[PDB]
């Protein structure tokens, strides 16, 4: 009745008065969604005092631009979030940034705004949900019951990606899974006649979602109430609510494009105060009996998760070893030593393909580390499949899996696979979770990928066939710009590992990352055992492997082009050249060491030639000269791609030759000194 | 009848016996598609000893991983590829790649493999052919009337790109585009069961498809062919055939994911032969009944090629403007002294962002250059919109423009766009397309990016709110790393224009491109015009803007970061420095020019400091010295954020000092010079 819409108003006109300070922003879904957010929150259990509290129902603005709602919320509810950082929206500093940011904003569980992101972030939340809920619950011990409830607009339904997870979310039977499309006939680009004239909840239903429809979602918060009422009835599918609203509701502009992107008029803002009650000369008014209304919804949810907290002592009694492992998830760490699993090789072990190694150590420490889950997209499973012993994330009802399971099919889904990444390190309780694909196609998510980046999520990458290496599929398949793109990308750790010891130093990082995505950069063809490599120096991110005290050159490479460094090495001994080598494994990881360690390994007073089979970019950062393959590849078997581009012995210890030439008579320091 | 049975056991057995020569390579679909190739090539006008003509029928092989089967059929037709061509299938060098390159394969419209490209391709050869009829078509001059043939399997179904284009391609109404679907319920991550159980069909006449389903099309090419003719019937509506096939059909393993993507075994291949009346002991046989089978057509189409060169003639008598205009686009000639109608600007002149100079530019060469259409995607109308004069393409049916437009409304659709521009390249007729999205939001189409490179099309993005310079849609909005990302791509052009005259000279070199894609890297904020700047200097891609024959400094910039080093020369006097500034506008371009002229601009025997605020990657192959900006970036004022990253005059100058200081005592060489 009347605080409820006292409530709806004072969301409305916090989010216009938020975008009027700004001279900035979207007030058009804020106005229409107003209605949806105070009838959904009212519906989530969360504590505003506890952001991570594991059972919390999340929500999700997938139409992020439409962000002054989220933060009208988060202030209503008691979040560490106030009216004065609403008046700071798009300000430089605040807490109220113009699209929601996770590292930000308290209650923002992920980064959103580019279009799409979120309701795959969202798909996700829900399926780690699953698969924690089959890991820990027990009778009488609903540890994991909570929802998902994603809010998505018309340019969301365009992109392709969230087509990508809704289709494998209905595969998925993701029943918690709630969202609702704002039907407002609008997108950033325009009136949708123009462009999107499909017919949506047909497509939904193709892809075994339940379809609820509000018909007047403007006024009918009864209705989007029931509405998920519901979809919880409905277990086995993923429900997408049509809420069909007017864009900017209230506003003289309402329903038109011009409300989407730009500030209210003055005058409009004056005429909504005044027919909603409030006064028009006043801006960020908050009427004490809305937020005493949100407060007891506030109260009610403190005193679930209080018996929540009780619920969770019990089940630590009469599930002794669950419970622990349970605790320490929470908590943030990983199994003690788990680490002592990592394979470890010698040089007298034969000769294997990083992508094979890589997959050795998931089968080595995924029984040993319940937090890691991951799938693969777009890759035959003799490149990467389940580990032994474990199965298929899949509902039971298929006999294929069971939401027990480890593995996720993703299907040809890259880019959903990256943002549902996401999603799943978004839900919290440790998990280490990856996603295996070409190197090539991992650029197909690039939009993901960046948002991993930004999020600080400990996502991996598992990206096998790295280069030119992978051979006949030919120059479509094989990565030049892809290392260069994601090491320009800040918080990034882009893993090129050489041999055995340096895969296990990868997976260490990319395990134990809690901040910075990984992606692991691996070969079809084989790699022999290098002499000097371990996990302790290769965890460097950067280390000398053969060290030269009278080099002429030192040699810097990663992945297959280590060996090679390695052999050139013998060849330029014969030409009276002594080089070291280093292996550069993570660039992010080296550069993150001491000033004097990475000098030990880049000195000064000696030329530095780098060696990678794709872009020189970066690659300035550690050498004086590169040698690298700025031109697309070639449809052969790898050795004669190799061949005809001289990544052979014989051709680097030629550049090699040319570059301690080239350094003749001039004074040489590292690569590593700046003017600033 | 018979010969067309013996036809498609040639080409299955064709297929088959590339894959065991390269003993890499995919047999199943080849197999699974012979009875549809077979039936679609028969439908299809074409000419094998002129594959650029206008008006033929184009096929596009989505599923590009199965291009035994193209390189077969273009053989049997006599296309200038041969038996001993196939022989090479997957062999460095050969005219018959892993994945088939429009670059390198006669016949070959586009380049296909990364899934889902090619039915978005398709997409864009049917948009240019209604818009290209639309604009030449008179009363008994069917100038063009082709269709547009797609093969696609379940991996391309699953990538979202496909989905976007295939909305984008029931609202446009394109029934000139007739897409088959191999339903044989495998991709290359399994059986579809795993993780594709959506309902295509219902999701393709949720997209206004018509649909056709042949239920036994390993067999009955008369239901093939039946399709084909219903397709032609239904002008209003793209069609989706749904091909039910054995993948692998008549293999031992037929019905099977290890026939996707590996050789078969060779007793396989002899029972394959001995059960289609082939010889076992025999490779590559073509029955010389199949090729006069295949050659009839042929002539039948080279007299249909042979009366529209006279159509074509007779059109020229009765339209002789719009003949001669034809003419000179199928001549791959732009119009006389187009480039006049390109804007020039004074240092007189008002600051201008670079985002409405692209807009005025193209304001004036659209009406100019009828081969110029273009669009955009995620990008409100007052960001870009057509030119004035002219309307959106849309099916008159509509409304909302006609066939004849030159604007398209993507939608919120970015990576469709960018394979459907491919697509429009593709057609040929001299089209010069666009498309225009935040420079952020190209990364979402890099899987189309790259392919526009690969396959060296002329394709032009329009990349507005370039950096940090947008200000308050923040860092999930600020391009960081994507300038890099597509400078280490091969075959880019990567504009980043500071000025008016900047901007004409990025359009010229965009429009006169032949087989290099451009993006325009473009401001949403003012910039100054600048003294010194012209079309002519900035068509090199860099230039010498400020000479100072005594520098101290040289400081090389791009688009908003030349004004600021003009502004830091000044600062600098103050100093008692002396610097020059270079304009880099084109990277690639640059790199093109003369040795000399390089050295020109980046002399020998000066330090020299680049200023661009994203990554520094590439950079050094410019300068000594790189300020630029590695983090992501801030939700605020714009101006602010410079301020807080020191991109002001003040900042650029101590840099400058401390760069002089650097290289005092020291020999400096010019960042041109390379050992090897």
């Amino acid at each position: 009745s009347s605080v409820d819409q006292k409530a709806i108003s004072t969301i409305r006109l916090l989010a216009v008065d938020a975008v009027a300070a700004a001279n900035s922003g979207h007030p058009g879904a804020p106005l229409g969604l107003a209605p949806a957010a105070h009838a959904v929150f009212k519906k989530m259990r969360f504590n505003p005092k506890d952001t991570k509290w594991i059972n919390r129902d999340r929500f999700v603005l997938s139409n992020g631009h439409a962000c002054a709602l989220l933060y009208s919320m988060l202030v209503l509810y008691g979040y560490d979030l106030t009216v004065e950082d609403l008046k700071k929206f798009r300000q430089l500093g605040s807490k109220t940034p113009g699209h929601p940011e996770n590292t930000d904003v308290p209650g923002a569980e992920v980064t959103t705004g580019p279009l799409g992101q979120g309701i795959c972030n969202g798909v996700g939340i829900a399926l780690a949900q699953a698969q924690f809920a089959a890991t820990y619950n027990k009778p009488d011990f609903p540890i994991s019951d909570s929802y998902t409830y994603v809010f998505l607009g018309d340019g969301c339904l365009m992109e392709g990606v969230s087509s990508e997870a809704s289709s494998l979310a209905g595969h998925l039977q993701l029943g918690n899974l709630i969202a609702f499309w704002d039907d407002n006939k609008i997108s950033i680009d325009g009136s949708t006649e123009v462009a999107f004239t499909e017919d949506v909840i047909a497509r939904y239903k193709s892809y075994g979602w339940h379809i609820v429809e509000v018909s007047d979602a403007d006024t009918d918060i009864t209705a989007i109430a029931a509405a998920i009422d519901e979809a919880k009835k409905v277990t086995n599918k993923p429900t997408l609510v049509r809420l069909t609203t007017t864009i900017g509701f209230g506003s003289l502009a309402q329903g038109t494009h011009g409300v989407f992107g730009a500030p209210l008029k003055a005058d409009d803002i004056k005429q909504l105060k005044t027919k909603w009650g409030f006064n028009p000369e006043e801006s960020f008014a908050v009427p004490a009996e809305v937020t005493a209304s949100y407060n007891e919804h506030v109260a009610e949810n403190q005193k679930i998760q209080q018996q929540w907290n009780e619920l969770f002592a019990a089940y630590k009694q009469k599930y002794p070893e669950l419970g622990a492992e349970l605790q320490r998830r929470l908590d943030g760490k990983l199994p003690e030593n788990w680490d002592k699993a990592l394979p470890v090789y010698t040089p007298a072990d034969a000769a294997v393909a990083t992508r094979k190694l890589s997959e050795i150590v998931l089968s080595k420490i995924i029984p040993e580390v319940p937090e890691i889950i991951g799938g693969s997209a777009d890759l035959t499973p003799s490149n990467l499949t389940k580990a032994k012993g474990t199965v298929d994330f899949q509902p039971a009802a298929t006999g294929l899996g069971d939401y027990s399971g480890r593995y996720i099919r993703y299907g040809v889904r890259e880019h959903a696979m990256g943002a549902i990444m996401n999603g799943i390190a978004a839900f919290g309780a440790n998990y280490k979770n990856y996603g295996g694909t070409f190197l090539n196609f991992v650029s197909y998510a690039a939009g993901a990928v960046r948002l991993s980046a930004l999020s600080e999520f400990p996502i991996t990458w598992v990206a096998t066939h790295d280069s030119i290496g992978l051979g006949e599929d030919g120059p479509t398949h094989q990565p030049i710009e892809t290392l260069a793109h994601f090491r320009a990308t800040p918080n990034i750790s882009v893993w090129r590992p050489a041999d055995g010891n340096e895969t296990s130093a990868a997976y260490k990082s990319a395990i134990e990352s809690t901040h910075t995505p990984h992606i692991l950069a691996l070969t079809r063809q084989n790699l022999p055992q290098l002499e000097g490599s371990s996990i302790e120096k290769a965890s460097k991110g950067g280390y000398t492997l053969v060290q030269q005290d009278k080099a002429d050159i030192i040699i810097v490479a990663t992945g297959s082009e280590v060996s090679l460094a390695v052999d050139a090495l013998k060849v330029l001994e014969g030409q009276g050249i002594k080089a070291g080598v280093v292996s550069l494994p993570d660039q992010l990881t080296f550069d993150k060491q001491s000033e004097e360690y990475k000098l030990s390994v880049l000195p000064d007073g000696v030329p530095i030639l780098s060696v990678e089979v794709m872009s020189t970019f970066g690659w300035s950062k550690y050498s004086h000269q590169q040698f690298g393959l700025n031109r697309f590849g070639a449809s052969g078997k790898a050795p004669e791609i190799f061949k005809l581009f001289e990544f052979t012995p014989e051709g680097v210890a030629e550049r090699a030759a040319k570059t301690v030439a080239f350094y003749k008579g001039k004074d040489v320091v590292s690569p590593l000194r700046s003017a600033f």
